[PDB]
């Protein structure tokens, strides 16, 4: 199955992710963490995202579009996957649709604005694996390690109260539309829309997103 993450900046998308691709069997294609990892590595696709995610701002459709073709082309995908964080503005929805990727359910993440910054100070990440926490509605099994990895965990460059502030800007200028235009694509028959409330503990918006999911 094909499903479609949605919702503000720290709504809990990826946190989710994670447990609808280790429960369902599907990959996870996040395009937060594709673009960090060719930041990181260097790699010719992807690392001019540096600059423009340091200042929170959203990288070019072109560049993430080819990102997600190319990861999605890989034997994994056949059955099905997991878009967290993509797509991400009108245009990067209707190159999907163009290329003939349609999918199965957009699942909207809500939280209020104002929860958005107090949360993201708390986060934590294992940027190997995509692996995301909180040091207190999340915290690891170890203080400072990943689970799965036990390496130390990091704080994201773009974590900044002011970075925060200005993606939550750049999501309504150009993401927030994607809610009407998913519901849309529901009210037309073409994938099913579910929102759900991300001002819940995790394990309670794992809780709903099961009944939704089956
Ligand atoms: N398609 C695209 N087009 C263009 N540019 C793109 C792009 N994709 C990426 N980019 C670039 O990359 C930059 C960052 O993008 P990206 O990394 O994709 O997203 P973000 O806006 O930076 O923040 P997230 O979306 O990762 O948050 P989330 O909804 O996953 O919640 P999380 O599960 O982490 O949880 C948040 C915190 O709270 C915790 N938490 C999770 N759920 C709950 C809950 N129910 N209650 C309490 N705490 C919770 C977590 O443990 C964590 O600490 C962009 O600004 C842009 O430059």
């Amino acid at each position: 199955m094909r499903i479609i993450l949605l919702g503000a900046p720290g709504a809990g998308k990826g946190t989710q992710a994670q447990f609808i691709m280790e429960k369902y069997g599907i990959p996870q294609i996040s395009t937060g963490d594709m673009l960090r990892a060719a930041v990181k590595s260097g790699s010719e696709l992807g690392k001019q995202a540096k600059d423009i995610m340091d200042a929170g701002k959203l990288v070019t459709d072109e560049l993430v579009i080819a990102l997600v073709k190319e990861r999605i082309a890989q034997e994994d995908c056949r059955n099905g996957f997991l878009l967290d964080g993509f797509p991400r503005t009108i245009p990067q929805a209707d190159a999907m649709k163009e290329a003939g990727i349609n999918v199965d359910y957009v699942l909207e993440f809500d939280v209020p604005d104002e929860l958005i910054v107090d949360r993201i100070v708390g986060r934590r990440v294992h940027a190997p694996s995509g692996r995301v926490y909180h040091v207190k509605f999340n915290p690891p099994k170890v203080e400072g390690k990943d689970d799965g990895t036990g390496e130390e965990l990091t704080t994201r460059k773009d974590d900044q109260e002011e970075t925060v502030r200005k993606r939550l800007v750049e999501y309504h200028q150009m993401t927030a539309p994607l809610i009407g235009y998913y519901s849309k694509e529901a009210e037309a028959g073409n994938t099913k829309y579910a929102k759900v409330d991300g001002t819940k503990p995790v394990a309670e918006v794992r809780a709903d997103l099961e009944k939704i999911l089956g």
